[PDB]
């Protein structure tokens, strides 16, 4: 009984962590596009710096 | 005559003690299915406990 109880436990367990992976990965992707739209800001500012 | 009575009382006694293993099964039964029950409580109290 106790090590069927665990065992499912595990696996849910294993099933979230999934989930946190997934969750983290959304959330690097959308990350990662606002990093490239800090590089283009980055990039107007140094053409606009000019005068 | 001790003898005959004493063996129809022994004789009935091992019905009733039929009669008792027969009730501690049903038992046993009811109490798995609860176990059955508990351990699907459990995973999916493991499942709900994700934020």
């Amino acid at each position: 009984n106790r090590f069927t109880a665990n065992v499912r436990g595990l696996t849910q367990a294993a099933r979230n962590a999934n989930d946190g992976i997934s969750l983290a990965q959304t959330t690097e992707g959308a990350a990662s596009e606002v990093n490239t739209h800090l590089q283009r800001i980055r990039e107007l500012t140094v053409q606009a710096s000019n005068g």
